[PDB]
């Protein structure tokens, strides 16, 4: 069976952090759930791309474990994603049965808020060091794309290409990683 | 003043092609109109993306001049595009006013079903030079992003940045695409 992904959309994601791993995970065979984090209503991102959701978190969380949840970056987004409960027990939920997380740009914020991953080592859009460090429960790295155990974290819109191949790589291998880079005419 | 962009999406786009220039020039300040093709309800891209359109294509040919019609790519998408005697005729009046058209990956091929730009020096993905090339009415070029005056094309979804961040120079200057690209984190 094809691996799962569980993409969660929250209003003021950044579309391309959104888009850009959606597409390459799906080119890599993985079937990708967007679940809206409130219904299945279209969902306004950060520069009022609309994107509509697959699903709702809500019935996307009736599907069991995904073999990664991905969290997109995007400063309002990153906010609601961190307050929300229902991505906690996700997120704790992935954790504990060692699932792998990732999350892009201002999106690892959304980890230091339901202390997802203390002690790992990450990395985010370089204007959210401070606040991903306010507290000392990582340590920061400058890495374009870091994975330290099951904690994928990158840098920002330019670094989604790399995130999202780090991602098919880490679930499907790195012959199916690269297959997709293939066609896809990268640097 | 603010330039204005018109962004053509129809179904099968691919949705990165379709996202990161829009997002890249709004970052810079262009007013955007993504319209829908086929009209104003949402759209199902190559990888099954679901983006709604700011509007249909009818009514955003109303909405003043626009300074960029952009073609994403996608084999569906510019399939569509080019079957679409609406949007040759836009297209042929953006040419006519000396208005810039920029198409990426599979996008090219809609300038040729439409007749436009012929004698340009091009680009496309690699895998629809021939088909682009086919009749030899416009000479082939391998670069990443190709303008050859009011004429812009590229190769596929990994040169989407400088694509979008090529426009963005063309309409606003190497000054505010410096600007927009300093905090994507690219290369």
């Amino acid at each position: 069976a094809s691996k799962r992904a569980l993409v969660i959309l929250a209003k003021g994601a950044e579309e391309m952090e959104t888009v850009i791993p959606v597409d390459v995970m799906r080119r890599a065979g993985i079937k990708v759930t967007v679940a809206g984090l409130a219904g299945k209503d279209p969902v306004q991102c950060s520069r009022d791309v609309v994107i509509c959701p697959d699903a709702s978190l809500e019935d996307a969380k009736k599907e069991g474990p995904y073999d990664v949840v991905v969290l997109p970056g995007g400063n309002l987004g990153a906010q609601n994603l961190s307050e929300s409960a229902a991505v906690k027990e996700i997120l704790k939920e992935q954790e504990n049965r060692k699932g792998l997380i990732a999350a892009i740009c201002a999106g690892p914020t959304a980890l230091l808020a339901h202390e997802i991953g203390f002690g790992s080592k990450v990395t985010t859009h370089p204007l959210a060091k401070d606040k991903m460090m306010n507290g000392g429960h990582y340590t920061y790295s400058e890495n374009r794309v870091e994975k330290d155990g099951l904690i994928l974290t990158s840098r920002g819109p330019g670094t989604s290409f790399e995130f999202a191949l780090a991602i098919v790589e880490a679930l499907n291998g790195k012959e199916v990683a690269a297959q997709v880079k293939a066609p896809l005419v990268l640097k």
